[PDB]
């Protein structure tokens, strides 16, 4: 007697809505019916979080059954035309019995901070999938479709299968009102087309949710719509798209990719998502799918909003554990702090963040002076070791202050140390687009590492930063340097004010 967990009509909804956050990539498991039951869905549903194209998900394990009982592992993955993303298959295709089949996956790199500016833009790809199992589902002995005898009756047909036919998507994507719609076509050896599934999604970051429409209901395989579309865009200005649908009964899992042509467009950024390493201060880019409230470590996510003014995480990621210190609960677009992996009382890797959701260009003021006001974190390491650190009080804290001329297109700010009545680090920019370049410098003379011990002097940094939120009511940016002379690395974030 096979007894499985009865699952309520609202449990299968949720754990549907589950598979709809971001991740590099998703994979999924061919189904395949055990001899008592007569149908299996598709249930086994991983993301991925590895970050190399190179590496197909669970590819090895499907290999190290391969050999063993016949041998012939095919693997597809678009590597001949996509630049960011895979998407495709991992199958043996000389399955028998009851040992796994394969998978079906997507995966991609570098999700994109910019974005095209606007109008129409057509993406191509490919795509795959993989049906459930199901004895019951008016699955034809023949397939006019697919290879073989019961294709999809007792192990899940994937477009591994398919007799002479190539899988084709088509995406148009608005970037001026961020809507997506698309086409997963079939195409015949003798080139007809056949229209399988309409997709429609709307962006979000870097990311779109949607629905997939069955083209024909009466399919038996590819004909059940999906809610429950979700994919991104990949490469630093979106050259390519990547994602997945799983339909609503669990009876098919789709990937597919796309890629856009050679035109160059202007971009805008979307998205800052980026780490300042505490020893080199160089700076890296962290993966982010424009959530500044959720921070992306080794493809897996820690959420970094909380009841304090700042607030310590703490997760375990691949067994390192890591710990960060995010800012702050008044900040709704963006997020700042510390970072670092935690050994007992030793910490490696320290390092500072900075992210933030770019405010849109036609949304950042023309005119007016507003000020701002937050805080900051940093580290100078001249002999010995200076740090601000994020704190709540306005008045004798770690203060932020700048002033904005959206009018004259500038940004000037103050870096206060605690106590201090002058400020210790004196930023001036000027707004390009939905962000601001400039410089951040010390007085003539700099300022004491606290409290003979030595003095800091900074001359011309260089400054980056952006407007986060609907209208900009947000501001970050960052600057690093290292030298035998000093090295800092800092980030801050401020909050538009209003005359009370």
């Amino acid at each position: 007697v096979n007894y499985t967990d009865e699952e309520t009509q609202k449990r299968k909804k949720e754990e549907l809505d589950k598979l709809m956050e971001p991740a590099l990539g998703y994979v999924t498991k061919i189904p395949v019916n055990i001899p008592s039951v007569r149908k299996t869905e598709i249930s086994e549903i991983d993301t991925v979080t590895d970050e190399s194209l190179s590496l197909v998900p669970n590819e090895d394990k499907l290999r190290t059954i391969a050999n063993e009982n016949a041998g012939s592992v095919v693997t597809k993955s678009g590597s001949n035309t996509m630049n960011f993303v895979r998407s495709g298959y991992t199958i043996d295709v000389v399955h028998y019995g009851l040992r796994d089949k394969g998978y079906v996956y997507y995966k991609g790199v570098h999700p994109s901070k910019e974005l095209p500016k606007g109008n129409i833009i057509v993406y191509q790809g490919e795509w795959d999938f993989t049906s459930n199992a199901d004895l019951d589902a008016k699955r034809p002995n023949y397939n006019p479709e697919f290879n073989g005898y019961g294709a999809g009756q007792r192990v899940g047909v994937t477009s591994a299968d398919a007799k002479e036919r190539t899988y084709i998507s088509k995406f148009n994507i608005d970037f001026s009102n961020k809507k997506l719609n698309g086409q997963l076509l079939t195409k015949t050896k003798e080139n007809q087309e056949k229209l399988r599934y309409t997709v429609e999604a709307n962006i979000s970051g870097n990311r779109f949710r949607g629905k997939a429409t069955a083209t024909d209901k009466t399919d038996p395989i590819l004909g059940k719509d999906s809610e429950h579309l979700e994919g991104g865009l990949y490469g630093p200005k979106s050259e390519e798209l990547a994602g997945k649908f799983v339909a609503h009964d669990k009876s098919l899992f789709a990937v597919f990719s796309g890629k856009r042509g050679n035109d160059v467009l202007e971009t805008v950024k979307i998205i800052d998502a980026s780490k300042i390493d505490l020893t080199t201060f160089e700076s890296s880019e962290l993966n982010n799918f424009g959530n500044a409230n959720v921070l992306i470590i080794d493809g897996q996510k820690i959420d970094l909003a909380g009841a304090d003014f700042k607030n310590r995480k703490t997760v375990d990621i691949n067994g390192k554990t890591m710990v960060a210190i995010a800012c702050c609960s008044n900040l709704e677009y963006m997020k700042f702090g510390q970072l670092w992996q935690k050994e007992g009382e030793q910490t490696k890797d320290n390092s500072l963040f900075l992210q933030g959701e770019r405010t849109a260009t036609d949304k950042i003021p023309v005119g007016g002076n507003y000020k701002y006001v937050g805080t900051w974190d940093a580290l100078v390491s001249k002999g010995t070791n200076w740090v601000a650190e994020a704190d709540n009080n306005r008045e004798s804290g770690y203060r932020s202050e700048f002033d904005v001329n959206f009018g004259d297109k500038k940004v000037s700010g103050k870096l206060f140390d605690k106590g201090g009545i002058v400020p210790v680090f004196m930023i001036n920019a000027d707004i390009k687009g939905n962000g601001f370049t400039g410089t951040a410098n010390t007085t003539d003379t700099g300022f004491a590492l606290d409290s003979q011990h030595g003095n800091a002097v900074f001359s011309d940094i260089k400054v980056n930063g952006g407007f986060y939120g609907p209208t900009a009511g947000e501001l970050g940016g960052q600057f690093h340097h290292k030298s035998d002379n000093g090295s800092v690395g800092a980030v801050f974030g401020a909050k538009r004010q209003i005359e009370k």
